[PDB]
């Protein structure tokens, strides 16, 4: 819950704010060939130092102190605005730096109760090691080549992305991902073109998997500066990074060299260029809702002021860590947009995903939103509309409005064009996320079906648990970073095999769950992985868990290569059809539910009426989670010749075969995507991939020992075919007819894995 509650604490701030809040746009370092300028916001400090230093670190040689330097009060008409400055003549370019603050708390401005505290800048740009020195930088000089022809990529519509959730060191930790063992966890690794699964030249993983893929978006998970890995320890550390120190520096573990400031942000640049030259926008996740410790850069130099206080004195902790940032102070506020307007204009960041964003006031992400909105409304904003504990604020924020978090009953007064991730269909789809044993209705939940079918609305048709405004307002996912993966709920709550372990019912279950994902409005996300069936080996908060448990095993891209193809497939769906990747509610009343949406149902079916000329004019789709095969007749009769372009097998934009009337006949644990025969001939959407089927044969009788499965890329690209790990291992594979590996082809090709009687 969150409190309204006003106390010393409060009116304190208040205060400060009505005669101190700055807008200078100058606070942190101004630096030029000729001088630098330091400026500090401490409206409660006595006396504000500066400390230069030749090193980040006292270890690194040629280690010293420079020089100290007493900052002045900024007087404007002769009064005094909150600030203090300096201005040192000459070139101080690559010098480091902290403050000394001599201060108060904010209830006790002008006494003698004060304390010195020795801090890095609020509004570092550049640190050293482990972020506790400052580093004066020309951010000019941390430009890569063709930075300056390095453009934004911006979706025309947030609902027309695929997002894949990614940590920079599960990128690339993994030695089969074929990247080079200077980069692998790390910025650089982004840069690597031409990578394959072991450097065998076979497939390709990493950047080239990422465009065969066809994702939009790269959601990167925190590189910002956290505390959580010591920058000068051993390369095997992991975090998640969800521990700030420093909001505006990239964090030091991912680049070649913390110790030199201006390294990771060159190489942080260079991951960036790197994704945009891939057609690939780039989504910061951001955690202004608390910082790692109380004892930082913010409360060193103006004490209580940053963070929200109960009238007791303890820091609230509605993010459960300890503290929770005062978005609703008029310098946190200043500070949040001054902050992702950085990473917007200076690292070409393209959007942000908010951490815990029910703990920051709608106001101030509305502003937020209008800000980046000057930029360009194309930037994309979406967070989690909860928190991670009870929340003590003022009544009203720093403008006099009444404070309202940014939590999915808040939906209606945030901007429609801040999303919110609907873990309405994420449970829907797979069971509730708290409980990896719990089942959704890809494993037959019946129970589970209205949360699917709310889902497909973008929860924004009707109420079901909260109401998203539009599509635009919604995040559509089966699972992300937190919690159990998509596989490993699958694999939990079914018992059909050990974890990490391909089976061909699980596996059915997860194909389900991507004709789900991309047949539903709203912004589709994954966790990066999902399309390879990624394990954490049970693992559901892997946030400090060994580096090469949470790495993307790379191996993946062949062991599941089909479920990447599905889902690849499906993908194409989503950007062909336009009612899915509405912004707005158009397409909302053009929706007919075969059963009413609430029904406990094993079938959900429903069709959708098009507008777009040059599209398919109606789609058709049903979700059967029934052991069995169901035939499912549509109540929309309207049409009556189909093309199937989605069923258990494969998805993507060519004709599987044809449908004549209402009635349909849907495998157990699987999917049909149809639309109107007409309109697929009218239209010319086809595909440009080709195909490879993998068939799994008794050499003696001839028969199937396994559904055979479909392959499919980009003509010209590499793929390989495996047997399959799920025939009992009383068979061996004695002859392979086709090519196990080689390159697609638009006319399908077909490899058969003969099998012979064995022991083991
Ligand atoms: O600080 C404690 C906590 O922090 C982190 O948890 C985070 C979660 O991992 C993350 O998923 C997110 O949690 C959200 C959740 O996703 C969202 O669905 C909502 O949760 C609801 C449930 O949907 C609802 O079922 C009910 O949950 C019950 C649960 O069913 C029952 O089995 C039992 O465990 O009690 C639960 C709570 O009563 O209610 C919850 C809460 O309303 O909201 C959640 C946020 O509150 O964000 C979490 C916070 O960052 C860590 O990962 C975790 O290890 C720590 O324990
Ligand atoms: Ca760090």
């Amino acid at each position: 819950s969150d409190y309204a509650r006003d106390n010393s604490y409060t009116k304190a701030a208040e205060d400060i704010d009505a005669q101190y809040a700055y807008s200078g746009n100058d606070l942190g370092v101004t630096y030029t060939k000729d001088a630098t300028t330091f400026k500090v916001w401490s409206p409660t400090a006595t006396g504000v130092k500066l400390n230069i230093f030749t090193k980040g670190s006292d270890d690194e040689q040629g280690a010293s102190k420079v020089a100290s330097y007493t900052l002045e009060k900024m007087l404007v008409d002769g009064e005094w605005n909150g600030v203090w400055t300096i201005t040192l003549v000459g070139e101080w370019k690559d010098y480091y730096y902290t403050y000394s603050v001599t201060t108060t708390d904010t209830t006790h401005i002008g006494s003698d109760a004060t304390k010195t505290y020795e801090t890095q800048d609020v509004y570092s740009t550049a640190t050293g090691v482990n972020g506790k020195r400052s580093m004066i930088v020309d951010l000019d000089e941390t430009d890569p080549e063709g930075w300056s022809n390095d453009s934004h990529v911006l979706l025309d519509k947030s609902t027309k992305s695929s997002v894949w959730e990614l940590h920079i060191k599960d990128f690339s930790y993994d030695k089969a991902s074929g990247v080079s063992d200077a980069n692998r966890g790390k910025y650089l690794a982004f840069t690597e073109n031409g990578t394959t699964l072991n450097g065998e030249g076979k497939v390709s993983t990493c950047i080239d998997y990422l465009k065969e893929l066809g994702v939009t978006t790269v959601q990167l998970n925190p590189f910002y500066d956290f505390q959580s890995v010591n920058e000068a320890g051993d390369d095997s550390q992991f975090n998640w990074g969800y521990d700030p120190v420093n909001y505006n520096v990239p964090e030091g573990s991912y680049s070649s060299n913390p110790y030199d400031g201006k390294v990771r942000i060159k190489e942080c640049k260079e991951m960036i260029k790197a994704l945009h030259d891939a057609g690939i926008s780039v989504v910061m996740d951001v955690v202004y809702n608390h910082t790692y410790s109380t004892d930082s850069c913010f409360q060193y130099t103006v004490p209580n002021y940053y963070y929200r206080m109960k009238t007791t004195g303890a820091f609230s902790d509605g993010s459960g860590c300890g503290n929770e940032g005062a978005t609703e102070r008029a310098m946190y506020r200043q500070y949040v947009i001054d902050s992702l307007k950085y990473w917007v204009n200076e690292y070409h960041v393209d959007g942000f995903r908010f951490d815990l964003m029910g703990l920051m006031d709608v106001e101030t992400m509305n502003m937020a939103r209008e800000a980046l909105d000057q930029i360009d409304p194309r930037i994309t904003m979406w967070g989690e509309g909860w928190a991670g504990g009870d929340s003590y604020h003022p009544t009203n924020t720093c403008s006099g409005t009444k404070f309202y978090p940014a939590t999915q009953a808040n939906a209606s007064r945030l901007s429609d064009r801040i999303a919110i991730f609907n873990d309405g269909i994420r449970d829907g789809i797979k069971g509730s996320a708290m409980d990896i044993s719990d089942v959704g209705f890809i494993q037959g939940s019946k129970s589970s079906a209205k949360g699917v079918s709310y889902g497909v609305r973008a929860n924004s048709s009707g109420t079901y648990k909260w109401k998203a405004q539009a599509p635009s307002q919604c995040v559509t996912y089966d699972a992300c970073h937190d919690n159990a993966t998509l596989y490993d709920q699958i694999i939990a709550s079914t018992g059909l095999a050990d974890y990490g372990e391909r089976n061909s019912e699980a596996v059915k279950m997860n194909r389900l769950a991507s004709a789900i994902i991309y047949t539903s409005q709203g912004i589709s996300f994954t966790l990066a992985g999902e399309e390879m069936a990624r394990s954490k080996d049970g693992d559901t908060n892997s946030y400090k868990s060994a580096a090469n448990l949470n790495m993307i095993k790379w191996q993946n891209v062949v062991d599941y290569a089909d479920v990447v193809s599905y889902y690849k497939g499906m993908m194409q769906i989503k950007s062909a059809f336009s009612p899915l990747t509405a912004m707005d509610n158009s397409y909302a009343d053009k929706y007919t539910f075969t059963k009413k949406v609430s029904a406990s149902t094993n079938q959900i079916s429903f069709t959708i009426q098009n507008d777009v000329e040059g599209e398919w004019n109606k789609m058709a789709v049903i979700y059967n989670n029934a052991t069995t095969a169901a035939d499912v007749t549509l109540s929309d009769t309207s049409v009556t010749d189909w093309v199937v372009i989605a069923n258990g097998e494969t998805a993507g934009l060519d004709s599987l075969g044809e449908v004549t009337g209402s009635t349909f006949t849907v495998p157990a644990r699987s999917a049909i995507v149809a639309v109107d025969k007409a309109g697929y001939e009218s239209a010319g959407i086809h595909s440009s991939k080709g195909k490879v089927k993998v068939n799994y044969v008794y050499e003696a009788t001839g028969e199937k020992l396994e559904d055979s499965v479909i392959l499919q890329g980009s003509v010209g690209s590499g793929y390989v075919t495996v047997p399959s790990a799920v025939i009992p291992d009383t068979y061996i594979v004695s002859r392979i007819g086709g090519n196990a590996e080689g390159k697609y082809t638009s006319d399908m090709q077909e490899v058969t894995y003969y099998y012979t009687d064995y022991i083991p």
